[PDB]
Formats: C-alpha cells, structure tokens, sequence
C-alpha cells in the first residue's frame, strides 16, 4: 500500500459515493467547483493499493485573504477524509491524517479544524459520521458544539406578512444594486461573506440568486437564495439529489449590525421565502445554523435535517 | 379552542404531514395500522377551532402484557404531539400535554416517556424536533441518551463455521422460534412476534440462525412486499424504490462475541440484496452498537433523544 498525492477527481467522487453517497451524494460537478475554485494552499493525499485508490484526505491551510482580513496561517482544515469500507481498521486513515497533519504543522499550523473550510463540504463532523468522532478523539481533536442544516417545504405553508416599518423594502438584486452591495459588505461583513461575494460572482453567481433589503436608498441586508436554475452550487444545495424536483435553499443571510433585533431579518427571510415559493420551490435547505437561531427559521416550518459537530485539535 | 378526544385519523395524518412530513412522511395505512393494533390503554386528544383540528397528542399507559412480562402501570408514553405551525405559542401544546399527563397520572402513572411505546412512531424525541426539547424540559422531562436509525445501501458493496446455519424461516420453525424467544427474548420482542404474526407478518420476513437444529438467533427483515409495516420501513417514502430494513436482530446470550451476530447479519443482508433491496434502515440502535452495523456500511441517519419525566 502506498500514500501519494492525487488529482483523480473521478475516482475520489466514486469512493465518496460508494462509502457515504446515501447521505452525502456527491457529483463531479460539485466536487470540482469546490476543490478547483478554492484559493487556499490545498492538497489531496490518496492511499493506493497498486493503481487502485482505497482512501483520501483533503486538507487546506488558511493562506488566502478573507475580504479585508488577512489569513491566519495557524489554522488548518481537514476538508474530508474517507477510507474505503473494505480497507478500514488497517491503519490507513491514521497514515493519511498523519501525513496531512505533519505537512500542515510544518507550514506553521497550530489549530486543526474538521471541516468549516472555504468551499467546505461539511461544517463539522457529520452525525452520519459519528463513529469517526472517536477516531478524531484518539488523535487529540476536541468535540465541541453542533451545527445544523435545516429543511423545509416552502410549498406547503402560507404565512402572514410580518408588519413592516415604513422606509424598508425588499427586492431581488438588480445589476445596478451591485456597488451598493459591496459598500454595505465592506462596512458590515468584510471577512468571509465579503470574500464569498467576490469569488462567487466570478464563477457563475447571478444577481437573481440574491435578495436585498433596503432602508430607502440604502442596502442594509442580504440573502443568498438557490433554486434549480442557480448555476453556482452553494452549501444549501450541495445535497440537492436528496431534495427532489424543484429544490431550493437559502443562506447566508445578514442584516447590518445597527439594524438588528427590530424584525428586519424576519422580513428579509419572509420575502426571500416568498420569492422562492413564487418560483415553485418545494423542499429547501438552510445550511450551517446554530442551535440558538433555529427557531428564527422554525417560525417558517424549517426543522433540523443534518447535524455536524465542530472539532478542533490544538498542536502541542 | 376546544380540547377533546378525536379519532379522525385522516385529519391527524394531514396535520402531521403539513408540519413534519418532510422528514417523517406519514401515510394513513401506517397510522391506522399502529393505532388500531396497539393493546395498551390509549387515547388521542385533539385541539379544535370549531370543527378544525389544529393540534393533537397521542398517549398510552402500559396496561397490556409484554411477552412474559406483566404490564407496569407506572409507565406512560407520549406517542406523539404536534400543534399546527400557524397555531404555535398560544398554549395549545401545553393544554394537550397537560390533559394527557393529568389522565395518565390519575391512572397511576409515575414515569412518562417520550416515544418508546409499543407501535411507537419514535424511539424518543427526534433530532428534527430538537426545538421541542425546550418545551419538554420546562415541563419536567429529562433528556437522556440518543438512539439512532441507521441507513445503508446493500446494492452498493460486496463483503466476504461448524454446525451453524442461517436461513429464512420455514413454517415448521414456528415452535422453535417461540421456545427460543421465551428463553432469550421473552419481553417485548416475544410480544412483538406473537402480535405481528396475528396482523400480517410472514415467515419470509424472519431469518433464523441455528446450531444444528437449535434456533440460537433471529432477525426480522423488510422489503416492499412485507405487509407488516414495522419501524425500519416506517419512513419508506424517503428510501426510494426497492426500500427495505432490518430490526430486530438478536443472538442467545450464551453464544455472543464469537461472530455469530456478524454471520446472521451478513446472511440477512445477503437475502435482502438478493431480493433487489437498495436503501434500507436499521431502527433504534444504541451508540455502542453502531459499529457492528457500520462494518456493513450502515451510517446513522436519524437520531432520537430519550426523555423521561418522573411524577413528583
Ligand atoms: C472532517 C471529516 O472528514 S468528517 C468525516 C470523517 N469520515 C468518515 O466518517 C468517513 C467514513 N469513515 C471512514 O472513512 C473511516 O472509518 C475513517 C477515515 C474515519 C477511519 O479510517 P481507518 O483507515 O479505519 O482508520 P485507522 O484504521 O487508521 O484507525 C481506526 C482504528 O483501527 C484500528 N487500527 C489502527 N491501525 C491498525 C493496524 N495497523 N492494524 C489493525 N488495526 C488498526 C485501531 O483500533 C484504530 O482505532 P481508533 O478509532 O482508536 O483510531
Ligand atoms: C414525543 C414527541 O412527540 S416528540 C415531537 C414533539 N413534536 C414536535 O416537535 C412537533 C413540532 N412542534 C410542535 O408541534 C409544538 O412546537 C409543540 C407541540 C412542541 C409545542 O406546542 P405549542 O402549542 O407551541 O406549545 P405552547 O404554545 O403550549 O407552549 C410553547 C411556549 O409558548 C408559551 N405561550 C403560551 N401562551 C402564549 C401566548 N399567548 N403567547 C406567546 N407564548 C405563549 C408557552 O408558555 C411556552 O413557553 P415555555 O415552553 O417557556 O413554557
């Protein structure tokens, strides 16, 4: 058996699906979008029996800026790791993770995160991969808090518009809203969400996938929405193969800090779902939420669908 | 808003599906099967706006024997409780649960369980219902351990002893199965075999492992021809075509930790595989046992939290 770098995205896709595809159905198109466009120092290490891939690990170090923010080189990520079901418990996963970890630590990494990377597949250890928690524990990852993807069927329920302060309006993005948007982001959301706007518009995001809330002239919030027309596949629709015909999703969503806790997110959410409903969306996902914000979406009949556990290893 | 007893199953099922059908798709056949066949003292209390059902609770007291076990009347169950999404946070859940708990307690119940009943829909509070834990916590329920339904696709992967034989049950096995059950699994699983056979379970849904001519273990398996709809295939609308399941599975205590469970499992999966099963579920497992199924590529799919209230 041999460990060496690999770029055979196809064979990686097949191994993924063969082992976990029932709950995380991967496609080559999503896989390549996310691996290829990621801008961090990244690598895929493969484990091989002769010519045959029997395992892999995808790992990154934070080396590229996040909006106005510089990279913190102390952070590394395990994007994913999977050993083939017929080759488990032979030391292969350990070998593969030792190699990834060794390389990251030599490049200055002190904190290793399970998922949560840019172009992540997972916000943390999926609950479907709960048995791997013990594997990560042995290696010195600490199991921390949970995150949830939520699911709902926006076709099935009708809601009363929450009552609305005057001056505010909410509309899908027009191309001339764009300078307005980036100013607002530079001001209120200048790390990861600013960066994602930047990169995502370069690889097929359209204004129609964006909803904006205004106080008179001014942009004070956004949501990113998804349907079967979106060409950029974002987290909410990663697992669209499970979601049926007329799938959708929503996230992120953000209101300028000075405008929060006055019902405006509720209004943005309502209208963002209204748009999706009018587009005939049925089942849709809201990705990567915290336990404390679930009921904000629950008011609209969303429920937790997947769970992920944050996990972090501190290098000695 | 009126609280009173209902048996309008169709209304209940519709409300069910409107609120949680995305993750727990209910059909009227399953609903009726489980409600009508349960032998406990049971009731459904509905919440109504005029003639319109806007919430319900189903609840049960353990009043009927479980195999060799006598009923313990101290145990009650909240089978399910749902208030419609447009009527939440007005006290309806509270009134329904209060009515259920008041009746159970007046009948001698001292311990209230969320799910875990005979003909349960849930082994405990689903993770999809995680926001309800607050509602129950405030009302005195303690949140305990998790259990999991596992999922796997037997169509996707291939895998690889003296006097041990595994085969689909034959009708002549009836007696041996019963004797075995009475010896090794003489509570709830014994009760299930008795009751399931009287309501449509066939010999083809049972796999037996024998040492010589002695039954020493069994599994119950499910496909799209089973007429008994048991927990592994409750949520078959989510599993695609050629769905199946497995559970329970058991080996005589005497014979465990020697690979015989593994073999019974292997052969049971083989049989399902040969029946053209794809996506299938293993219901209600403990964390400590997930890896036993995991060797065959099964993964946690749904989680449920055990929750218990002690009446004070
Ligand atoms: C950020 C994320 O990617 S989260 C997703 C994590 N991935 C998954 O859940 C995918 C499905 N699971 C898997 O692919 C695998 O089980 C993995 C990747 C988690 C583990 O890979 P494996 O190759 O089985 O791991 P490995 O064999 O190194 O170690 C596992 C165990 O096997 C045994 N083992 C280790 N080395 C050997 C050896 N040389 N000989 C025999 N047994 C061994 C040990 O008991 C070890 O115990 P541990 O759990 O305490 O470490
Ligand atoms: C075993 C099982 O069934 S597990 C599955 C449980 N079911 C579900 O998860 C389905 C989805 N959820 C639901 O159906 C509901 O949310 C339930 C059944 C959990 C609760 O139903 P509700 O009718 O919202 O409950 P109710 O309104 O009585 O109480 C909710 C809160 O609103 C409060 N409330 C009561 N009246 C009012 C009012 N007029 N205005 C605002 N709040 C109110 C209650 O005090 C309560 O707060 P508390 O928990 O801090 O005491």
């Amino acid at each position: 058996m041999e460990i060496k770098e690999t770029y055979d995205f196809s064979s990686i896709v097949d191994l993924w699906n063969k082992n976990i595809g029932t709950v995380y159905p991967m496609n080559l198109e999503l896989f390549k979008q996310n691996y290829i466009n990621d801008r961090q120092r990244k690598k895929i290490m493969g484990a091989f029996n002769g010519e045959i891939l029997i395992g892999f690990v995808i790992y990154k170090q934070w080396t590229y800026k996040s909006g106005s923010l510089k990279p913190n080189h102390k952070i590394g990520y395990i994007n994913s790791i999977i050993v083939d079901i017929n080759f488990r418990h032979q030391g292969i996963g350990t070998k593969l993770l030792d190699a990834a970890e060794e390389e990251l630590i030599n490049s200055g990494v002190k904190i290793l995160r399970c998922g949560s990377d840019t172009y992540h597949f997972f916000p943390g250890i999926p609950l479907e991969c709960l048995p791997s928690e013990e594997f990560f524990l042995v290696r010195g990852y600490k199991m921390q808090d949970y995150f949830y993807d939520l699911i709902g069927d926006v076709s099935k329920v009708d809601f009363k518009k929450p009552s609305i302060k005057d001056g505010f309006k909410v509309n899908v993005m027009k191309p001339e809203d764009r300078k307005g948007l980036f100013e607002f982001l530079e001001k209120s959301f200048s790390g990861r969400w600013l960066e994602e706007f930047i990169e995502f518009f370069q690889v097929g995001m359209k204004e129609r996938d964006i909803v904006l809330i205004k106080y008179k002239t001014s942009v004070i919030g956004f949501s990113h929405i998804y349907d079967n027309k979106s060409s950029f596949i974002g987290p909410p629709i990663y697992w669209k193969a499970l979601l049926g015909h007329n799938y959708g999703g929503l996230g992120p969503i953000g209101i300028d800090k000075t405008y929060r806790k006055q019902g405006l997110g509720r209004l943005l959410l309502y209208e963002s779902l209204q748009i999706l409903k009018k587009r005939e969306v049925k089942k849709m996902v809201i990705d990567w939420t915290e336990k404390d914000i679930i009921n904000f979406y629950g008011r609209f009949n969303f429920m937790p669908w997947k769970a992920y556990r944050k996990a972090t290893k501190e290098v000695k």
